[PDB]
């Protein structure tokens, strides 16, 4: 069957682990638990196709950089996350952004501009700003939350569906 490869990005802390163990698992998530990198695979049906999610949940941590560079390679497609109550996280995006196009030496990868953690009434980050990032990139954006579940398929399968579309 056909593997989505997709390898989720961002700072530390954004909460790219709790959104993949959200869509594996279906629980959240709320323990300190900083990730190295961990892989899932998941057989799921997505528009009636027989598929096997490859997910790839990579560290926010600067230090796992060069382990950052072979992923990239890898991967199909990318959930680059930011966390709506942190602004730094989403000036961070562009820099995930960059480094994706470096490392697949292409300007047009399938991606989703995620803006994680929609539950928290903390709004640091703008949706509209958010949407006009994402509009400037030609990708979509999403709003989710790891902790009620919202838009964390919705993230996951537009993904893939950009990939179909690729
Ligand atoms: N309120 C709320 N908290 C969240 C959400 N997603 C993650 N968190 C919280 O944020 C913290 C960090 O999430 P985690 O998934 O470990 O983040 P990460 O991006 O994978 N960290 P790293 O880069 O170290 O691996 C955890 O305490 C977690 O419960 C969310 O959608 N809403
Ligand atoms: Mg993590």
């Amino acid at each position: 069957m056909t593997e989505y490869k997709l390898v989720v990005v961002g700072a530390g802390g954004v909460g790219k682990s709790a959104l993949t163990i959200q869509l594996i698992q279906n629980h959240f998530v709320d323990e300190y638990d900083p990730t190295i990198e961990d892989s899932y695979r998941k057989q799921v049906v997505i528009d009636g196709e027989t598929c096997l999610l490859d997910i790839l949940d990579t560290a926010g941590q600067e230090e796992y950089s060069a382990m950052r560079d072979q992923y990239m390679r890898t991967g199909e497609g990318f959930l680059c996350v930011f966390a709506i109550n942190n602004t730094k996280s989403f000036e961070d995006i562009h820099q995930y952004r960059e480094q994706i196009k470096r490392v697949k030496d292409s300007d047009d990868v399938p991606m989703v501009l995620v803006g994680n953690k929609c539950d928290l009434a903390a709004r640091t980050v703008e949706s509209r700003q958010a949407q006009d990032l994402a509009r400037s990139y030609g990708i979509p954006y999403i709003e989710t939350s790891a902790k009620t579940r919202q838009g964390v398929e919705d993230a996951f399968y537009t993904l893939v569906r950009e990939i179909r579309q690729h």
